[PDB]
């Protein structure tokens, strides 16, 4: 099992480079509107502690340079949501996909498709943190980027990139502009929460490995949901929710091995390790795949 | 550091169903051609040993149904070259990017737009092995789906799927229908040689890790050329070349390690292994990036 990204071509018609004075990031482009980090109203001057209230009382819609590959998009509308701006443009996106804007739990998977100038570049697969950071791939002139996952046709907007921390894990918002994680946007130093481990997921790689024949995890206990969580949260575990018993339900249900047997054998490979042997050719658990990405890939 | 994959979506634009009574597979559309595996003219008896000339013959170009999503291409001439269908249709794919077929060599990479009954379905990076085969993650129905690179919006398609061998690995054929490999498009059960672990991908990730902070493994031994090639030999790594160590060139200038010096350290790496840590998560040596990979993501 690895990574997979979903195919990019549905996102990558709808990425343009927006560009405020010299400071130039990433836009997305849905019917009449881009979405873009507000960060780009800020001359370098303005980005360690900006007033983005009074950069764009400053601003008309003349200011804005939108551009798809070499040709600019008129500027007719701009409003500020959160930490996202909004330019109404006088053209629709004919490649517009059928789409949404969704705001995800830690532990969820997406695609990124990373950009330069309104140019993509490259794509892979992400998880968003328990701190709510993401361990991704990101250069400078990245911001803007987004994140998606793609079903039946319709494309899932849940992440857009806006900053670097100084651990080299990224932070951003959902498409509403909210941030995930106490950050805020201006260039200062943030630092990320302490880290955890995503049990959810964990559970998903174990399922995957008893789908491959790979089993000799599977103990003769059982343990109920709040012994789990606190269990779980001495080896900085995440604990589990009702939702993420529900998600793994499939995969349950695939291999017979109830959930609540699975979270028994998991807590003795927290309390014994794993003794030399691997799981899917494997020393250590995963946690970046989701009970979803395994019933795909499987 | 992730691995990454190029943007699918010029891939995409190209892929198609195509048909021969129950056999279906992937088909790629460039301008007025559809390129597929030639397996899709054998029923489930002649797959087990086809005689692909005498199968041909006795096909007329209405036994081909090609599908482009919803609508149905009109096949007008059809022809074979090596392992792969050419199908002459009556329309030109407007999405047709700037393309080029090339042949690749063991240890380069590519993405692999992985596609189930003319549909993308994920995209990821690849390696050509050494034993000419490669560590997909492929299902029934990718039979077609092809590997490919991007420079300056023109695709380099190099290699178009087929099997998967008893070992889980992937065979397939360039796009003249020539396989990677001492392999047959026959449904009987086929080894690949003894791989090895592509040496200078190795010291490109090395070099990566480096780069992102992570320098445990460094050390002040000094080797040869000629002598690392020794120990490589014997733990069955590819020899480095001067043309490597060339390629190596930016990276050791980019962190100031010589490329002899990191050779040294992946040397004390083969003979002491890696005491329980991981190199920029990885418990293995990973050795399916390139340097260009390497300096393209760094
Ligand atoms: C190495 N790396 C990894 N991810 C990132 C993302 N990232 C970015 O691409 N750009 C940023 N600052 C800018 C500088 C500009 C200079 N010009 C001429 N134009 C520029 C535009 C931007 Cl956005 N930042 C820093 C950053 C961006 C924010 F949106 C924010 F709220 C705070 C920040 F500190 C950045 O992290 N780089
Ligand atoms: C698990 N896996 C991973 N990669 C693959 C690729 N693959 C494939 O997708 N299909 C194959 N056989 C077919 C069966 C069909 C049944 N119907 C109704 N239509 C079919 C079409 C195909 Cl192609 N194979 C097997 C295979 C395909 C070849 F092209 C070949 F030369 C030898 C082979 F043994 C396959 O490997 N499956």
């Amino acid at each position: 099992f690895r990574k997979m990204a979903f195919p990019s071509g549905k996102v990558e018609g709808c990425m343009v480079q927006v560009t405020c004075g010299t400071t130039t990031l990433n836009g997305l482009w849905l019917d009449d509107v881009v979405y873009c980090p507000r960060h780009v109203i800020c001359t370098s001057e303005d980005m360690l502690n900006p007033n983005y209230e009074d950069l764009l009382i400053r601003k008309s819609n003349h200011n804005f340079l939108v551009q798809a590959g070499n040709v600019q998009l008129r500027v007719i509308g701009h409003s500020m949501q959160n930490c996202v701006l909004k330019l109404k443009v006088d053209t629709a996106n004919p490649k517009t996909p059928k789409y949404k804007f969704v705001r995800i739990q830690p532990g969820q998977t997406f695609s990124v498709l990373a950009c330069y100038n309104g140019s993509p570049s490259g794509v892979y697969q992400c998880a968003m943190r328990p701190n709510f950071t993401i361990k991704g791939s990101f250069l400078n002139g990245s911001c803007g980027s987004v994140g998606f996952n793609i079903d039946y046709d319709c494309v899932s907007f849940c992440y857009m990139h806006h900053m670097e921390l100084p651990t080299g894990v990224h932070a951003g918002t959902d498409l509403e502009g909210n941030f995930y994680g106490p950050f805020v946007d201006r260039q200062t130093a943030q630092a990320a929460g302490t880290d955890t481990t995503i049990t959810v997921n964990v559970l998903a790689w174990l399922y995957a490995a008893v789908i491959n024949g790979d089993r000799w995890f599977l103990n003769r206990f059982t343990t109920t949901l709040n012994d789990f969580n606190l269990v779980a949260m001495k080896y900085n575990y995440e604990p589990l929710t009702q939702d993420h018993v529900d998600i793994l339900g499939p995969l349950s249900a695939q291999t017979g091995i109830a959930v609540l047997d699975m979270c028994a054998s998991l807590k003795e490979l927290l309390q014994n390790g794993m003794n030399g042997r691997t799981i899917l050719g494997s020393a250590l658990l995963e946690d970046e795949f989701t009970p979803f990405d395994v019933v795909r890939q499987c």
